[PDB]
């Protein structure tokens, strides 16, 4: 349960930096 | 505890979904 | 190990709400 949450936090680190760079393009 | 930390990344892979969706339909 | 993940999940609520204020100024 502890590496299926820790896997799950790095899979939405991923997201968010994939996300920051849309919203820094657009800005 | 365990169960707060499932329950926090859940909401917070919801709020995900709705951030892609809002910069997919501006792109 | 759980500390460690409560302190990324307080990170990534904190790029969540930069993240939605500034779709919302764009919306
Ligand atoms: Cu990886
Ligand atoms: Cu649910
Ligand atoms: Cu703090």
């Amino acid at each position: 349960q502890i590496a299926a949450i820790k896997x799950a936090i790095a899979a939405i680190k991923q997201q968010i930096a994939a996300i920051k760079e849309a919203i820094a393009a657009i800005k």
